[PDB]
């Protein structure tokens, strides 16, 4: 079998990352994470990029005998990591249903034999024809499950295939198990952990917050116009642009050739040979601009990307927040930059509330929900974010659009201890719309059958407008007092930051409600 390259596990990990990687220190949650896998305890790692995530498993890998087996679904980028493993000395194989079965078996063959130290494979192939009762004879000593949000169905990229990747556990009893994603909220990280029967796990969750990049929004309005300003502004500087189709892509990078600029299309429909010319320019610098689709993810992610520009709003934050997330991974000064307009989410809203009723639907709803309301918000965009994926934060970041021009603000306290104790009064089971009802003291059936019309809150906001108390909640949201409780259908729900404001003990400034 692989064998371990060092003799003392603690100074290896060091060891490894520096000689092998040729990385000088560990990043926060990484070292960490790794001496607990080489523990041989359980562990969910939520970190900010694939590049400090990957080496939570390839370091232990080399510092282990046996085979450790990582799980993905990226098959065009699996292929590459192996590559690049193999060129810095590692046995890296991948095994996946695009391989002949030829090639299938001498990757079989090489786990057998103890030739291949790290086996990346596709989740369909892990759980096919036999595959773990051949597995059970390669040593292996890890199984690391990447992109392990998709295993459920409450985050924003479930994969049928994820779902079988649950009977490992029970198979392999004594195999130490480790999941890692980058997108992963309060409710998609205790799923992982849930599903994949991580026995009392390490939970490294690192910040969401990446400091360098300026977050920014534009109100659409001859939006081709802005964008080709927008890239006038950047002043030479390298670029994603992201479109929702191959036409915008096409059209996009051919309007900004046409005035001098280095850029290129990029999608699914440009031939490999092509693909891989694109990603290498880009890399270098050769070219200045990438115009995409969602294709060009992750996986090449040069170091220095200075923008991101979302022409169109994404569905949901998970994915706003990755593909925003490819911009000043160098941690130099970069940002990202979204194009609005309140008719786009109409249309979003459109699209899906004819799709078929049911759970998948709500879930895509409650999703879209929190997107527009980020769009939408009176509040600090970092803040937005970091209380979405549950980082409790509420001092404002000075580096977004709303904090370069702060809304008008008003003493919000007794708006707030209306609106929290509202939500605490229904027991933190009811959605926005209910709330609202209830605080503005409405004529409604459902109300008076719960009795929620003798509660002292019922009314105490008549005074106040419908939209007045929708920006109040949704910037306690926003702040992370509140949060919206997915797998409740969106029910509000109260957090420990509350209590202060709730209690009286606090002042609360917020933003008097946009006109809308
Ligand atoms: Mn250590
Ligand atoms: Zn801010």
């Amino acid at each position: 079998m692989a064998q371990a390259e060092v003799l003392n596990l603690e100074s290896g990990a060091k060891q490894v990352l520096q000689e092998t990687f040729g990385y000088q220190q560990f990043r926060p949650g990484q070292e960490e994470i790794i001496d607990t896998v080489l523990s041989g305890r359980d562990c969910l790692v939520v970190m900010p990029t694939g590049g400090g995530k990957s080496l939570c498993y390839q370091i232990p890998a080399l510092l282990l005998n046996g085979l450790t087996v990582v799980v993905s679904p990226l098959i065009s980028l699996m292929k590459d990591q192996v590559d690049q493993l193999q060129a810095n000395g590692v046995a890296a194989a991948c095994l996946n249903s695009t391989q002949t079965r030829e090639q299938q078996l001498e990757v079989m063959t090489g786990c057998r034999t103890g030739q291949i130290r790290l086996l990346y494979i596709a989740p369909e192939r892990l759980m096919l024809d036999n595959f773990l009762e051949h597995l059970a004879h390669w040593n292996p000593v890890l199984l690391a499950v990447d992109e392990a949000h998709c295993i459920s169905q409450w985050g924003h990229d479930f994969r049928p295939e994820y779902a079988a990747l649950g009977q490992l556990r029970q198979r392999f009893p004594t195999l130490p198990f480790m999941a890692l994603t980058a997108t992963a909220d309060d409710t998609t990280r205790q799923d992982i952990v849930r599903l994949l029967g991580l026995n009392d796990p390490l939970i490294q969750i690192s910040s969401f917050d990446r400091p360098n990049i300026r977050y920014m929004l534009m109100e659409k309005f001859k939006p081709l116009d802005q964008l080709m300003r927008y890239v006038q502004e950047q002043r030479g500087k390298s670029g994603i642009i992201y479109c929702n189709s191959r036409a915008k892509v096409e059209d996009t990078a051919a309007r900004l050739q046409s005035k001098g600029i280095s850029a290129a299309a990029y999608h699914a429909g440009l031939e490999n040979n092509v693909r891989a010319d694109v990603q290498e320019k880009f890399q270098r610098d050769d070219l200045q601009i990438v115009v995409a689709t969602v294709a060009f993810g992750m996986g090449i992610n040069k170091p220095n990307v200075r923008f991101v520009v979302h022409f169109d709003i994404p569905r949901n934050i998970e994915s706003y927040y990755q593909e925003t997330g490819r911009a000043g991974r160098d941690g130099l000064p970069a940002e990202a930059m979204l194009f609005y307009d309140p008719a786009d989410m109409a249309w979003l809203r459109r699209c899906l509330e004819e799709k078929p009723q049911g759970q998948l639907q709500d879930i895509e709803r409650h999703k879209l929900n929190a997107m527009g309301a980020f769009a939408e918000a009176q509040t600090c965009r970092r803040l937005v974010l970091l209380n979405y994926f549950g980082e409790g934060r509420q001092e404002p970041c000075g580096n977004c659009d709303i904090c370069l021009d702060p809304p008008k603000q008003y003493d919000g306290s007794t708006d707030a201890q209306i609106a929290l104790s509202t939500i605490g009064r229904v027991n933190q089971r009811f959605g926005m719309g209910y709330v609202v009802e209830v605080i503005r003291g409405a004529n409604n059936q459902r109300i008076r059958d719960y009795g929620h019309d003798k509660l002292k809150v019922y009314g105490m906001g008549r005074d106040k407008s419908h939209e007045h108390w929708v920006s109040v909640i949704r910037q306690l949201i926003h702040l992370g007092l509140v949060t919206q409780n997915i797998a409740q259908h969106s029910a509000l729900q109260l957090t420990e930051a509350a209590r202060p404001v709730l209690r009286g003990e606090s002042s609360l400034q917020l933003a008097v409600p946009r006109i809308v």
